[PDB]
């Protein structure tokens, strides 16, 4: 473990390590084969939102057991490109993030699959199916959202979720008009082993051309041969999945219910408000699985194939819950992942022969400041696990959306390949380490 | 070379890995003693200042070929405790966080070299001298600053520069009250090898008791053997530096001048201004030396002790200029630090028994932001490198002085027990691993 060893106020006390780390980080060295990946995402988690999430729940000198636990560590760089001038755009989307760790391309602000040109390039988990290994796609958003869509998708707009979006936004991906059609058309092409999350909604909507035109996408979904489920019992009643029967699960209409309950920062709210505890979300019911329940179902049906399998898990309202301004929803989500970390590096210990890795897409507003800090966007106190007042802030928009920002950030793994992530690398390097681990 | 490999718009430009990083960390890796540890701290100097003045100096694709160099990187954690409760304070100033690296103990904020009981803990500096090895101490502040102070005073408040602050501030440590002294007086009876920085003024102070009352802090300087210098020429002439003839340059009244001008940021700064490219300050001149300059001599001097030698090196102004919201006068001292840094890899790597390590003592209010950010806070553009638009964002405080943020944030290191700063650390380990790679 990585907590502190002892008494806090006392020489030596707050020291993670406890001797010498040359010998353990020699045996974590490994460059043989990986036979499966796990890649878990925390959208918006930047080592901000660790470092807040750490001291909210288990306190300053505590250790998140999946996120802190992985050993070998670096820090990479998520810029994006302008569409025309094909230089440097400083803060990145969703979209192109994504796009760069998926393809190995830079791409511009709200791209999925193509580059500044508007040209396709394969992604690793086409790439993983072609070689005849088992995937994966989980996340709590809809997942006709930038970061899972990314895996499955190639359209010039992330706001092409289904067929009405398209036509109007990504002419020239519409099926009508000749195309590869609309997000949920693709991911249906696409055909993971298992897909996992929210977006039901979309799957209301008809074609508008093809073999299923006029039928709704879920209609189609269930013609095409898959397995839809909807809640944690039908989820955990699903045995198999594979080409033959591949499995859709949907658990809201929109993204999925948050863990975690309170109040949205305001104007000087950590003067003029009480310091806040985050609650359980009483609106989450019982009956939705949670990212930790999703993951293990994946890695349990995606496991089954001997020649191996590329796992993506995406935290994706960390990043909403910091647009939103709430630090509990925020944290909540942060301890969410954790849980889900936790159970793909139990798995790869055990299995020995997977690359598991944790980063975010880009970093974002949230930032940790003294407890009598007059700000002039929004605010709030918090009450931690050591029992004394965390003041986070917000103050990069006037607007009812804080933004993404610039800086680099964590990205760290373990298992065999895990040395590419450290030092400095670019999130396109992501790209090559996984295709080059599983031999691709 | 962690560079981007060529064309960023184009499958695999953006890459910064050549290839696979396994067998490279491995020769990384010794175990073996350090003769000599070198120690830069870029005060304030988050992954957010990094990515920034990486972005505007070198663009988005670059390298800083010092700062990004050092193979072995992770993230470490600087919460200070609360005096009274001894629980933690999760956003440190920069005298705690000198005192949890320089003694291994943490600290209340505005402590120096003293616990929350305030007991006198011994500084890295005092023991490599104290086992016979030469000692360095540089910064580009005042030389009574926090960082610098650190490693030589022991004071229960960072204002106690001289004799009639500490009267005011600080009565049990006043000279005259029975105490050890402000600041610059301890300062003189540590009696590094190497002490180079700003901070003339105080010396004009007279001492109000002992063998050195009534005559200024200069004049007893002199009486005790030191070797004064003031500018670059006086500087280079200095042969030797040792515990008969320790040197001691002061180099300007208050802190040294900043490197690059600019503008402060404004509200809606880079909406209603032009985007700002920066400008070099004429205060500088072959009189004044360069942080790089200062580093070098320093190395030159401390590595005739046969046993080895420990320096500290400090870029003060990122800090300083990232309180103001001027990005200009920040991402310059970025510029400059990552200059010394080279000068210090480049000796490590000829001497090949030297411990090189890269951080910075908390996180700061920057943040780089989307071009058409409409933020509460001060904000401007800048032109980069790239010959496109970068936006900074300081949004944490309605008073003049923008403020430290409590995020984990980057360490680096290269040569021997580099291991030891990879995965999650506290800033107090970086103690015990100095005390542990140096055998004391
Ligand atoms: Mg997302
Ligand atoms: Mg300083
Ligand atoms: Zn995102
Ligand atoms: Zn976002
Ligand atoms: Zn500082
Ligand atoms: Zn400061």
């Amino acid at each position: 473990n990585r907590a502190a060893q002892g008494d806090i106020t006392a020489p030596g006390g707050a020291r993670r390590l406890t001797g010498d780390q040359t010998a353990a980080l020699r045996d974590s060295l490994s460059d043989k084969p990986a036979k499966n990946i796990i890649l878990l995402i925390g959208d918006g988690m930047g080592d901000s939102e660790i470092t807040a999430a750490r001291n909210y729940a288990e306190g300053a000198g505590g250790f998140f057991k999946g996120i802190d636990a992985l050993p070998l560590t670096g820090q990479y760089t998520h810029y994006a490109l302008n569409k025309k001038t094909g230089k440097p755009d400083y803060v990145t989307d969703s979209a192109a993030s994504a796009t760069a760790w998926s393809t190995g391309v830079k791409t511009y602000n709200g791209a999925l699959g193509v580059d500044i040109h508007e040209k396709d390039h394969p992604t690793i988990l086409e790439m993983a199916k072609a070689a005849g290994l088992a995937t994966g796609n989980v996340s709590t958003a809809e997942l006709q959202d930038a970061t899972p869509a990314a895996l499955v998708a190639h359209v010039t707009s992330r706001k092409c979720y289904g067929p009405s979006a398209t036509s109007e936004k990504c002419p020239g991906n519409a099926l009508e008009k000749g195309g590869k059609g609309s997000i949920t058309e693709q991911l249906l092409n696409a055909r993971a082993d298992v897909t996992l999350g929210g977006g039901a909604k979309t799957f209301a909507e008809t074609a508008t051309a093809g073999e299923w035109q006029g039928k709704t996408l879920r209609e189609q979904a269930q013609a095409r041969g898959y397995q839809l489920v909807s809640d944690a019992a039908s989820l955990n009643s699903v045995t198999e999945a594979n080409q033959q029967k591949p499995l859709l699960g949907l658990f809201a209409d929109g993204n999925m219910p948050v863990r975690w309950l309170g109040p949205k920062a305001t104007y000087h709210g950590n003067i003029d408000k009480p310091a806040v505890t985050c609650t359980p979300n009483p609106q989450r019911n019982d009956s939705v699985p949670t990212l930790a329940q999703m993951t293990d179902k994946a890695i349990e049906l995606l496991s089954k194939n001997e020649k191996g399998f590329f796992l993506q898990v995406e935290g994706a309202s960390i990043d909403k819950q910091d647009h939103a301004a709430n630090p509990c929803g925020q944290i909540g989500e942060t301890v969410d992942l954790d849980e889900a970390v936790q159970r793909a590096l139990e798995f790869a210990k055990k299995e020995g022969n997977t690359l598991v890795i944790v980063t975010a897409d880009h970093a974002h507003a949230s930032q940790i400041v003294a407890p009598d800090t007059k700000a002039p966007g929004l605010t709030q106190a918090l009450n931690t696990k050591d029992g004394a007042v965390m003041v986070m802030s917000y103050g990069n928009s006037e607007e009812d959306s804080q933004e993404h920002t610039g800086s680099q950030l964590r990205i760290a793994a373990y298992g065999p390949h895990a040395a590419n992530v450290v030092g400095l690398t670019d999130q396109t390097d992501l790209f090559y380490t996984m295709k080059a681990a599983l031999g691709l």
